[PDB]
């Protein structure tokens, strides 16, 4: 069993929203790290069973894990062009 | 069985909107800061699974959130252009 | 056996519109805020159901759901642009 | 068995469009709430369906639900904004 | 057994086009005023099945007919946007 | 054995182009009354099946008829834009 | 077992394109009119196969029929828009 | 059992593309035909299959043919287009 | 066993990238032929094959080839559209 | 037993990009000539294949390839686009 | 039993964003890099594979390999348009 997930509340500021702002940013671009370390992470290991369980649907689910792979990469970029448009 | 869930009824003021919109705003960012919490603590445990199991079904899944922890993110930033528009 | 809906019909303006767009957006943030009250309550009983039987159909309707409360908070946001744009 | 539906024929005006505007108005606002009525009176049940019998099928098809929901009201807003396009 | 449908051809004007657009105006309000109590019709039944039932099929299918409801309720002002650009 | 079809090859004229436009306007206007009324004709039948059958798939189906016979509506009003929009 | 198929080559004209349009044209427009009919055809037995016996599937099948004769219905119209912008 | 096909490799102009644009002109018009004469030659036959054998998939795939009968012809007229634009 | 496939590396020119343009050109034009060259050599067969199994799979395949045949002389005509913005 | 991979890392320089753009053309472009070269190779045996099986799923497949090898020639062409963009 | 991954907090610099910018890149980089690397690995191994073993099933994977392998060329390039408009 795992213990239960403690929801955090965030403060917001709806008339003071620029600290709103850089948090959010920081902790979106916390995520995006986190997203691409434990994708790097699965591929790896995704990629060699792919390669010797002689199986298509191997291939496919490691075809799926690049796509979002690709996607996720492609947002990181995507993310500083939103802050230079909100600055 | 679950405890029903017992519906709470906002207030809500046509005439004098920016009330609703402070309001609204501070739920959906609490929202999108749960939700991020929700998928992180999941992915942490999909990914431990999917490493150990060899089965591209757990892979193709922990794809799927990562897919979901994306549009996530992306819509946090997007969020704070829809107030900078709003205001 | 539930008890059928009694549908209940509303009064409407055509010549003085204004009324029914207040009393509809009066609607229609409630249904918002019943929505994400609705999520959140599923999202945090699917999330321990996803984590604690080794279960990818589980850990997939998860991220479905948080698909369908990140488009929901989505729309609460794009609904005072549509008022905005209304007035 | 049900009663057959008996269709209502409406009045057309090709040439005096007003009048139709605001008789479909009156319709279209009617069917709205209505459908709103519907789908949360089923939203209730199906929220607790989901939530008791674990399964995923049963959340899988209360997001569904919540997408449809979210739909609806987004279109009773975008009704308004169809009414003031129209002069 | 029920019987053939005979089809009934119309009078079409080419180079007096006004007289056509009236009476396929009035055809398509009419037919938008079947469906929606066609449709409404069917909901109320559907409705109170899918809450009896205890199957997530009735609860889906349920949400595919308030998708159809709604397309249906918004291309009914959209008939009327149509028609004004055509005059 | 139902009677094979004999295809009819209609007049064209590249050069003189006006007799064609006209010519499939009346083919074109011809087929989509052909349409609402076979539609309509099924609609009335499918539904009191639908209403009667405490089936998922009657409802379903019907729901698809609905999508259908909305897009034909649509696709009436549209075919007098594009004649407008031919001079 | 049917006749082979024996291809024809048609006669084309590189650097003198408009009898190659004219005739393009006069192969289209009566491509479009074969199918509008063998669409009408089936759309007659489709119906009444439908009406005789209470199957979902023949009703489903119908309305693809009425979904694919709206759509060369549409193209007809399209086809005289393309061939006005080439002149 | 077939016999295997020879590839047989064109003679490109990179600095003086116009003779490759009249050769590509005439093939693809050339395939443009072949394949409306061979959909043409299948839906005669497909047609009176639907119609004969009582089975709705010979329906529901007779409209996937007309679908894509379509599609061929609108690019018939799209090729054009695109010649134009070539000046 | 087939004989493994040996990658031939290209030469390319990052400050004389015309060359390449060139070079890339009579490749893909190249690619081009040999794909309608072998979507012509299948789709002889694939007609014959459908006319003759009277299955309704044959006709469905069939009609993907040249969904997938239209594509293929699209992209050939958009090819020489792609070097006249280059050059 | 497959070997492991071994993942090289590149040198990135965030100052000057002018040459990382460079070292990534030489690297795109060489996939891209790899691909075609995987497709070709591929395509040959897959279109015997497909002719002599007399199986549908055979000639599917080998549609679902010229629509990946028709995207592949596509975006070489593409390529250049971009880094004439660049320049 | 793989060892759990150990996620890797990044510094964040919401108001000296340049910092940021370079560092993603310089990620991001790195990561295309990678998936090129696995994606070429996989497709080798996959094309060989999909030739010997007569099954449709290997060549639609591979297929899909390829869509996703264009797919990761596609973003490197963009990668830099990306960077360009950034500065």
């Amino acid at each position: 069993v795992y213990a239960p997930l403690v929801l955090r509340d965030p403060v917001s500021n709806p008339n003071n929203r620029k600290i709103d702002q850089d948090d959010d940013y920081e902790l979106v671009r916390r995520n995006m790290h986190y997203q691409s370390q434990m994708l790097l992470d699965m591929a790896k290991i995704a990629l060699e069973n792919a390669k010797n369980a002689d199986s298509p649907r191997h291939v496919e689910v490691f075809a799926q894990l690049m796509g979002q792979m690709t996607t996720t990469n492609k947002e990181m970029l995507k993310m500083h062009k939103e802050m230079k448009d909100l600055a």
